[PDB]
């Protein structure tokens, strides 16, 4: 059972130990979210970098065609 | 020390205060994960948008070359 | 009120029920972070796949122009 307290409204032994254990899990969770954000952010950066390099090649190709079009239209 | 309860199996004072403090941290964690997901999702959207615009330029370049190839193959 | 314990330093009833409920929330949080990481990772994969296919088309366009340039420079 979990998240139950309707049929039980009285204190029990190991109350301090229970809270101490729960406190540790709470902090561990915050660390998980932080690390997860860093990992996801890293992947995003790599994706943007790839798109950047890709644009560089396309720009060069455009110039090559621009020269051919000029002469193709000439005379 | 943290997450300890083997050498301690008895209740202590401030039991209600301890739980109240732990409850606040639990909720704060859920909010962190939610916000983190939104931030990561935003970055993903921007990446897809960039790739979209990039494809638009490439398509235009393809048409320019298609015209030159036709005449290059003619006669 | 939440995260309060300065004006209260004494145990109360339902101490076991309070900890049991808090424990459930702690575990639920860990699951949220895990699922969130998977969702974000999926989106990243799709973005990389799109960039990959885009590069394939650009490469083909480059070859088409390379042939036209050769003849354009000839004679």
């Amino acid at each position: 059972g979990h998240m139950e307290g309707k049929p039980k409204m009285e204190p029990a032994a190991s109350s301090q130990a229970a809270v101490e254990e729960l406190r540790t899990q709470v902090r561990e969770l915050r660390s998980i979210i932080e690390t997860m954000k860093d990992q996801q952010k890293r992947e995003i950066k790599q994706l943007l970098s790839e798109l950047d390099e890709e644009k560089k090649i396309r720009l060069r190709l455009q110039m090559e065609v621009n020269d051919i079009k000029k002469a193709l239209q000439s005379k």
